[PDB]
């Protein structure tokens, strides 16, 4: 009843898709690469016709949320934000929905590696990860 603007967050553009949880993100009129902070990539590369049957559809996903929504999102961790390589870690949000938990929550990835001073959506991820995980939605 007097204040309800707490929290603040920017927003991006995909300047080009990488392959998964990687992505090119528009930071500062420039092009950054933004990784699924937090998330599980297929961690493959190119297999035949056959053989795991994870890879394009979660790599497809990832850039199929961020390529159909108008608009993106992303927030950095607080601890780092960056890493050696300087990717981006942070979230990448499609319309308003962090698309990171939309992977860990569908199955396509899954959260690991994730700790203070990093915890921005920790809580949000902790059950969209466990939850996924008790039912083996996809590909679990």
């Amino acid at each position: 009843a007097t204040s309800t603007k707490k929290l603040h967050k920017e927003p991006a553009t995909l300047i080009k898709a990488i392959d998964g949880d990687t992505v090119k993100l528009m930071y500062k009129g420039q092009p950054m690469t933004f990784r699924l902070l937090l998330v599980d990539t297929p961690e493959t590369k190119h297999p035949k016709k056959g053989v795991e049957k994870y890879g394009p559809e979660a790599s497809a996903f990832t850039k199929k949320m961020v390529e159909n929504a108008k608009k993106i999102e992303v927030e950095f961790d607080k601890g780092q934000r960056t890493d050696k390589y300087g990717r981006g870690l942070a979230y990448i949000y499609a319309d308003g929905k962090m698309v990171n938990e939309a992977l860990v929550r569908q199955g396509l990835a899954k959260v690991a590696y994730v700790y203070k001073p990093n915890n921005t959506h920790e809580q949000l991820l902790r059950k969209s990860e466990a939850q996924a995980k008790k039912e083996k939605l996809n590909i679990w």
